[PDB]
């Protein structure tokens, strides 16, 4: 785990509310924009549960193959399609007495999302070709950028599996938002990279206030990425206003 900095009250609830659901078994939905920590969440959520010493497995829904998606959700047992010459264990099977990261939620298929609510109520799942009905045991954490009611809506997201999943929402601040952490960002993001050989810089107050006024679309993922070509630029250096890229120049 990575702890989560900042002082802001959004940052402070978060870890509020991180502190109360975590022990619990409780499916957590974490939304948030890009690169705003929902996955640092996670793994805390997990490394502070009981399955804290079982294993976390993550799942990047848009990120499978449809042809093979199901497959790789849940196993398959020999011979089951073209290319089923040995016999999987699906994510799920993989993740049994640990967590289970639905990473983007959103970009789950229909398909999957009804499947996937089998399987939070029943807590059961077979392998695909296979009649073995096995039951499971994961701890659910969802995160997603998207607007998961809209699409319900748009008819793209299953309500069943919304409120199914949607029992402890948490909610993460956009960067833009909590301009007040950036620098204890700043500050943690270089003590890493020290503590990892990488190199080292700082920071002056201007440079701060322009970065402070910058739209972080990226958020603290963009935050990161500049730290690091920065101490590339400008190894063991101060960075002030002309050292930053014109992009992220506010004055
Ligand atoms: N509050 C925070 N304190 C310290 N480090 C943080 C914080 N939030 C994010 N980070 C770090 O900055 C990066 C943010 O990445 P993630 O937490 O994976 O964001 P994300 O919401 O999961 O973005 P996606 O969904 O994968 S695009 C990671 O390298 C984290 O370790
Ligand atoms: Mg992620």
């Amino acid at each position: 785990f990575r702890s989560l900095v900042g002082t802001s009250r959004a940052i402070q609830q978060v870890r509020q509310m991180m502190q109360q659901v975590a022990d619990t078994d409780a499916s957590v939905l974490i939304l948030g924009e890009s690169g705003t920590g929902k996955e640092v969440v996670a793994r805390n959520l997990h490394y502070h549960s009981k399955r804290r010493e079982g294993p976390f497995v993550p799942v990047n829904c848009g990120a499978i193959p449809a042809e093979l998606l199901e497959s790789e959700l849940f196993g398959h047992e020999k011979g089951a399609f073209t290319g089923a010459i040995t016999s999987r264990a699906g994510r799920f099977e993989l993740a049994n007495g640990g967590t289970l990261f639905l990473d983007e939620i959103g970009d789950m298929p229909l398909p999957m999302q009804v499947k996937l609510l089998r399987v939070l109520q029943e807590r059961t799942f077979e392998r695909v070709g296979s009649n073995k009905t096995q039951n499971v045991d994961v701890r659910i954490i969802a995160a997603t950028h998207k607007n998961l009611e809209k699409m319900i809506e748009d008819g793209t997201f299953r309500e069943d599996l919304y409120y199914r999943l949607n029992v402890f929402p948490i909610e993460m601040a956009p960067l833009r938002e909590r301009v007040e952490d950036i620098a204890l960002l700043l500050n943690e993001l270089i003590s890493r990279m020290e503590h990892e050989k990488r190199g080292s810089i700082r920071f002056n107050s201007a440079a701060i206030m322009s970065l402070c006024r910058h739209d972080w679309p990226g958020n603290v993922r963009e935050l990161a990425n500049l730290v690091e070509r920065l101490a590339i630029m400008h190894p063991y250096g101060v960075i002030g206003v002309g050292e930053l890229p014109k992009k992220f120049r506010h004055v």
